């Protein structure tokens, strides 16, 4: 169920969700904070993130795989900010999850 299920979470501000497709340690950067966490840590930076940015949708503009690896490109937007967020993927034991999360907010 990848990527549907990451963009769902997204679209719903929903890191219990998202949880269930993070890689075991995961390189978060957010508003150019850098934390290379593991999946629990990684978990409730989501947390508190989409706590804090209610999310009123995500939509995407890029998306693809490889046998090893994958990405999704798009935009969120909040109630306290627009974001450009990337999710960057690995595959490990034959699924893909999430080895990277960027986020960072527009120009407005
Ligand atoms: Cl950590
Ligand atoms: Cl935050
Ligand atoms: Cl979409
Ligand atoms: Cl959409």
């Amino acid at each position: 169920n990848v990527p549907e299920g990451v963009i769902g979470a997204f679209k719903e501000g929903n890191s219990q969700e998202l949880n269930k497709y993070l890689g075991d340690k995961v390189d978060l950067i957010i508003q150019n904070k850098s934390t290379h966490a593991d999946k629990r840590t990684a978990e409730g930076t989501m947390a508190a993130f989409f706590s804090n940015h209610k999310v009123g949708s995500f939509n995407v503009n890029h998306q693809g795989k490889r046998d090893e690896s994958g990405f999704v490109i798009g935009i969120l937007m909040t109630a306290n900010g627009n974001f450009r967020v990337n999710c960057f993927f690995r595959k490990v034991q034959n699924k893909y999850v999430i080895h990277q999360i960027r986020i960072d907010k527009t120009d407005e």
